[PDB]
């Protein structure tokens, strides 16, 4: 029963992490998973294999790019990071709804791979706000990175929803509506209630 | 901006009816509404023009017929029941979300004139309650239940043709569901973009 | 099926009346309706035959006492009420719940007519918040009151005849216990057996 | 000064698992509490006497069935499992509700030794949705989904020896069931005349 | 024995209106009332004295304006309407809140007068939306929407202020004031006097 | 932006500690935070420093003291506890919501060197329920609940020194209570004015 895959994106400061962190809480896994990426950097204290990432050694990741494994991929620093196109594609074939958090960038290939998958965006409520929280807890490094948000931002047009994260739970709301009102939609419906309605229709 | 357009159909039985009361009682007016029909037929007691219907006199009805001013139409039992095509049009201009009433075929002509509009279908959770909730108040000749039950299934062949399906087992689940279906086309980018425009604006700088 | 017949009583001044109300706005008729009474005695402006009370001419009420017609009866003040006993056994016939208003006395007759239905006990929270509501508009003579408190700690005396007590202290609380009720009945097995004959069968 | 004690069944693959666990997140230890039972396998890595089970000598534990100790008690492959009448009587006797995961053998034992306890049955909602509950990450020979799916039919049978039934569809609709069927117990007269001792007097008075 | 007064005010399009009527229908009356106003016009179809309003002879409204017993009025086409400073003060000395809907002008007199009043700010969204909802003329809108400029100036003047972008997120912020107030030392020791002597004994 | 500080207090056995935790798991960092303390006693196996505590030597803690650093602090048989006036104030400049667990003793002195903090006090349903709860796993000689008993009603006896007073009957409905009043106190016209400058600005233009 192919689920749906979400492609959440948003610029520092405006909880994305947060809310698919809260959403996860409140959803079986057979129900909402989260996508897991392959990377070759060192597992740190505490995470592990499966959950976190699927550690791989750089060569099995060099491996898997040659073959088009990769729904999209990127060294960062040292390190490759990847989407499996074959993890995110068995796990919607069992009927489970995946999370993917990335960037414009991903963004743009993932959905060029798979037309199908919705794209969510997350935006602060005022700039703010946005700086606010973007300074957290020298005046030279926030420059920098309320330039890099602002970069993000701009590509807000090329998704599918847009949340504006002003008060967090309303923002976890609007997201679980998302999900539920796709779950809503006929080709899914006719899936889950087939015997329902067979019984409707037969008498 | 440009509002949706919401054609709700569903077999008698369902809570089609109910739903889309409830659902305006927490909608205000510049948000939600139902589409209001034009008739020929006298308005009963309590009744009032602009609410319930859009009560014409039979000619005024007709004049309208000809320069295709109905969105769709019928003569029922004596007096024409329609929905003005100008009546919707306008109101989704301001930005208002309209609720739309039909029958499958009413919702196969909208779908045709207004290719954009978004479409629900409500079914009842099984045969014994659809049953049940159609016996109603339970005094009526097996031989009329049989009857009602049967334009039932007819009208539930067409649930594929909808957009959202939404079954009604528990009232207030299914009136979540619809509320549901509501805010998230709201929350569509075309919608958005509209609504933040000044946000959006002052963000990218 | 068979719905649920429940029995609502309350000292006045706890909201018995606000809460049942309240609750049935929100709930379908197919599901949830309040019981309709018997009366004889002239409706009032706004009111209407069929859904406040079944207005009935003071010989057919009479002739009905005879018949053994009414579950519970009794005249107040010139006019008679009365719950058709036929007339609630026929809704809960179709698996509706049924919510009867009334005072303990009628409470008693009709379990004892009737030892399915369930019974609701709403009581204020304080002796000074059942006074301040008693008290309303706050234009009543300090010997009204007095009666009125006094006829409210008769009515509370009852209390442990019911099946579940519900403490009215703050509204939303309060109307969310009485929807709590009816929703945890409807999951009796008896209940979801019913309802879900088609799935079960399915699953086995 | 007496809470409720309930059983919880289901066939693998409705939630009934996680529906407790997120029931006791938001429930604090003086209201709500897990049951323990008394078992004589080995401790695995990370387990605790005293939370998980209570872990005792195969002797120990004989002495318990002799003198019915036991509220009810079986041996699974190899190990002693077993419900204390006492070591449950003992919260239940400070007021806390517990909550017990059995399969309706066990069910059938304690619910004969305390036949004051409720029962509450999970169900999946389709045959569907159990198969692919059940079919888990998805990665098992057809041979094992046909053994786990006939276990679980095995156990829905007996849904009708309990008290409750709750229809896992959506996850959270099942655990607001969960939570009703525990809040509306709670208001039950005996349990409401002890919690508003005090108040009752002065209304009385 | 003491309710809080809430004085709401809000520029036309932001639903001040709909928002008290949505809140009271949750609530019930011995606890939060709206104010009943005073009126010289006939009561129409279906109205009742004391519910609706306090339907009054045009001299005796005349006798009220005189002795300073109304906390605002005005001559509407026709008649007076009037909110009895009497009326009010009855119902907060029996425990109910009372919502007063006025513009910033009677804002500031209650604001002065009557002791315990909270005062409600509604705004609209974006000024989009305020004009979207406002929408007629061109030449009509300019001026309402001028109307509401003039109003929103006094926003800073009041104690809340809700921004009305979705209905029900309002019509909770509203709800949540109310609570929170209720929620205020005095008016629980006042409500938990039993619980609290026991506690203590 | 700036935060608002929450004294809040409760004796044993009315919640205080699980609310405010159940509160934080519901609320970002960048809303909502607890308050750290600074201690002189070695940190235990587990903890560290800036998280459950700021571990200081004797030494530093005094020159605090004397340099009126701590909001409070007291001596508890061995070690000193302080909550740093410039920890808080810290974090409260970036618009985060500070929630401190306090007795009314530290409450007082708080309240006192920042007159704006705002107070919550939580209190048991009736003294039977604070019985209940206090007598715990029901484990303890009946000479050591009365003492705690005790103890409580002392602390129980400055509840008028609080600005708002939760009764936590039912878990829940207290929570809601507690969020509320941060709610509400959000919404005040300092706070929004803040919030919504910008919008508040296009609007007036
Ligand atoms: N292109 C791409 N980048 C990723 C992916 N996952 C993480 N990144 C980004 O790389 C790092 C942040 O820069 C990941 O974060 P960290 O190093 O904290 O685990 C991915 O799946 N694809
Ligand atoms: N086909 C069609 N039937 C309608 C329309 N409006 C109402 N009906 C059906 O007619 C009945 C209403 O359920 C007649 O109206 P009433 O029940 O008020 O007498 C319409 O717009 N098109
Ligand atoms: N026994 C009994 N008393 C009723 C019934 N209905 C009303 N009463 C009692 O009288 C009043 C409430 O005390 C209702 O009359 P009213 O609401 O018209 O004032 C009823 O159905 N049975
Ligand atoms: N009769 C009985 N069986 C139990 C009890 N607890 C567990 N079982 C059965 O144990 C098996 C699971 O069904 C193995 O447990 P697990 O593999 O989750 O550790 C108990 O308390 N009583």
């Amino acid at each position: 029963a192919q689920g749906t895959l979400y492609i959440v994106s948003a610029p520092s400061g405006a909880g994305k992490s947060s809310l698919i962190q809260a959403l996860l809480k409140t959803q079986p896994l057979y129900d909402t998973q989260v996508s897991v990426s392959h990377t070759t950097r060192q597992p740190r204290p505490g995470e592990v294999h499966g959950e976190h990432y699927f550690f791989v050694n750089h060569d099995e990741f060099k491996e898997m790019i040659s073959r088009d494994a990769f729904l999209e991929h990127a060294e960062v620093f040292g390190n490759y990071y990847g989407t499996s196109r074959e993890a995110i594609e068995q796990v919607l074939a069992t009927g489970v709804d995946v999370f993917l958090d990335i960037d414009w960038q991903g963004a743009q290939q993932i959905r060029q791979k798979m037309p199908h998958a919705r794209s969510i965006f997350i935006l602060p409520p005022s700039k703010i706000e946005l700086d606010r929280r973007l300074r957290g807890r020298s005046e030279e490094v926030i420059a920098k990175r309320m330039a890099q948000a602002v970069a993000e931002m701009s590509h807000y047009a090329e998704y599918d929803y847009l949340i504006v994260n002003d008060d967090f739970d309303t923002a976890l709301t609007d997201l679980k509506t998302i999900i539920r009102a796709e779950r809503l939609r006929m080709s899914r419906q006719k899936q889950r209630h087939d015997a329902l309605i067979s019984k409707l229709l037969a008498d």
